[PDB]
C-alpha cells in the first residue's frame, strides 16, 4: 500500500511504475507530458484537474515518444470544468507506440454549464490492444451522465495505426466517436446514448449496442463483414440510428436472417445484423442533406427494441 499524491504541471521522462494496491494521483497541472513507459500493476494511476482525493483552467496531456503503455490496474483521465467557464485549447493526446490494456483505461471530460468548449481528445497509440475495459464518458460537475448538445469530439486510431479490441469499449453520454483508424478483434463497443463515426476500411470483430438513443454512422464504403447491431428502436430513452454516408434508394429487411441492407442512389450497398423479430412495415428511412459525409441514410424503427 504506497499512495503518491503530486501537484501541478509535470514533465516526465523517467518510467511511470504503480505497483500493487498502489495509487499514483496526479493533478492540479494545466500541463502533463509524459515520454516514457508505463507499467501499471493491480493500482490505481489518475491523471486530472482535481486529486482523485476529493485551479487551473486548462488540461493538457500529451502521451508521446512512449514505447510501452501496460496498464494492468485502473488508469483514469479525468477533466470536468467545474466553477470555471473559459474556452482554452484542453487536449487530451494519447500516442505511445505501445499501448496494451488488460485492466480498466477510463476518459472522464464534461462539466460545461455554459460555452461548449470541450477538450480535442484523440486516443491514437501506434499499436493499441484492448484485453480489457475503455470508458469515454461525458459527465455534468456532479458525475451524472452529460445528455446536452454539446458533443465531446473523440479520435481513435489514425490512417496508420492499428487497434484491436477483444473486450469491452463503452463510451456515454454526448459523444461523437471518430473511428479513424482499422480496428480488428472479438469485443463489444457499447454506445450509452452517443455516436460512433465508422471513417474507417477496417472495423471488424465489433458488435455494437445501441443504447439510449446511441447511434452507428458509417462514412467508409460498404464492408466485407456486416457489423451486428443491437438496439434499433423507439423508446422513451431514445430512438437508436443506423446511418449511412449518402443518399438512400431503398431498404430491404430478411426475418429470416436478420439482416438489413441500405442501398444508396451510388448502388452501395450497407449490410447490418440487426437481429429476427423485425417488421418491414415499421422501419423508417430519411435522407439528412446538409453540412465528413454532407448526406446520410438513416435507418430507424418505430417500436421498442426486443432481444
Ligand atoms: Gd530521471
Ligand atoms: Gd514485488
Ligand atoms: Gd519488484
Ligand atoms: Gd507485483
Ligand atoms: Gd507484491
Ligand atoms: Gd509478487
Ligand atoms: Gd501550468
Ligand atoms: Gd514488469
Ligand atoms: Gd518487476
Ligand atoms: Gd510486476
Ligand atoms: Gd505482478
Ligand atoms: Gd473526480
Ligand atoms: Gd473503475
Ligand atoms: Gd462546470
Ligand atoms: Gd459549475
Ligand atoms: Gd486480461
Ligand atoms: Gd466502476
Ligand atoms: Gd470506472
Ligand atoms: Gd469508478
Ligand atoms: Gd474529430
Ligand atoms: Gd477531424
Ligand atoms: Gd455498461
Ligand atoms: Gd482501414
Ligand atoms: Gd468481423
Ligand atoms: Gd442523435
Ligand atoms: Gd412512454
Ligand atoms: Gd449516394
Ligand atoms: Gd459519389
Ligand atoms: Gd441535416
Ligand atoms: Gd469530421
Amino acid at each position: 500500500q504506497t499512495v503518491r499524491s503530486v501537484a501541478g504541471d509535470q514533465r516526465v521522462t523517467d518510467p511511470v511504475i504503480v505497483g500493487d494496491n498502489s495509487i499514483l494521483d496526479y493533478y492540479g497541472g494545466s500541463n502533463y507530458d509524459f515520454s516514457n513507459n508505463f507499467e501499471i500493476g493491480r493500482g490505481t494511476l489518475y491523471i486530472g484537474k482535481e486529486s482523485y482525493f476529493s485551479v487551473p483552467n486548462s488540461f493538457h496531456l500529451l502521451i508521446k515518444n512512449t514505447n510501452n503503455l501496460q496498464n494492468n490496474g485502473q488508469f483514469i483521465i479525468e477533466n470536468i470544468k467545474r466553477h470555471a467557464n473559459q474556452c482554452s485549447n484542453s487536449s487530451i493526446q494519447v500516442f505511445p507506440i505501445n499501448f496494451q490494456n488488460d485492466g480498466e483505461f477510463e476518459i472522464i471530460s464534461g462539466g460545461v454549464e455554459g460555452r461548449c468548449c470541450l477538450p480535442t481528445s484523440v486516443i491514437a497509440p501506434q499499436n493499441f490492444l484492448n484485453n480489457g475495459k475503455f470508458y469515454y464518458k461525458v459527465l455534468t460537475d456532479t458525475g451524472s451522465i452529460y445528455s446536452g448538445s454539446c458533443m465531446q469530439n473523440v479520435d481513435i486510431g489514425a490512417s496508420t495505426t492499428t487497434t484491436v479490441n477483444n473486450n469491452l469499449w463503452e463510451f456515454t453520454g454526448s459523444i461523437n466517436a471518430q473511428i479513424n483508424g482499422a480496428v480488428s478483434g472479438a469485443a463489444q463497443i457499447n454506445l450509452d446514448g452517443s455516436n460512433m463515426f465508422v471513417n474507417a476500411n477496417t472495423f471488424s470483430g465489433q458488435v455494437v449496442n445501441l443504447i439510449n438513443g446511441g447511434s452507428f454512422l458509417q462514412t467508409s464504403d460498404p464492408l466485407s463483414n456486416i457489423v451486428v447491431i443491437n438496439g434499433l428502436g423507439t423508446s422513451d430513452t431514445g430512438v437508436t440510428s443506423i446511418a449511412v454516408k449518402g443518399k438512400g434508394k431503398s431498404f430491404t429487411y430478411n426475418p429470416s436472417s436478420g439482416i438489413v441492407k441500405l442501398t444508396t442512389v451510388e448502388g452501395k450497398t450497407y449490410a447490418y445484423q440487426i437481429g429476427c423479430g423485425y417488421n418491414t412495415k415499421k422501419f423508417i428511412t430519411n435522407n439528412d442533406s446538409g453540412a465528413s459525409a454532407d448526406n446520410f441514410f438513416v435507418l430507424t424503427y418505430s417500436e421498442p427494441y426486443s432481444p
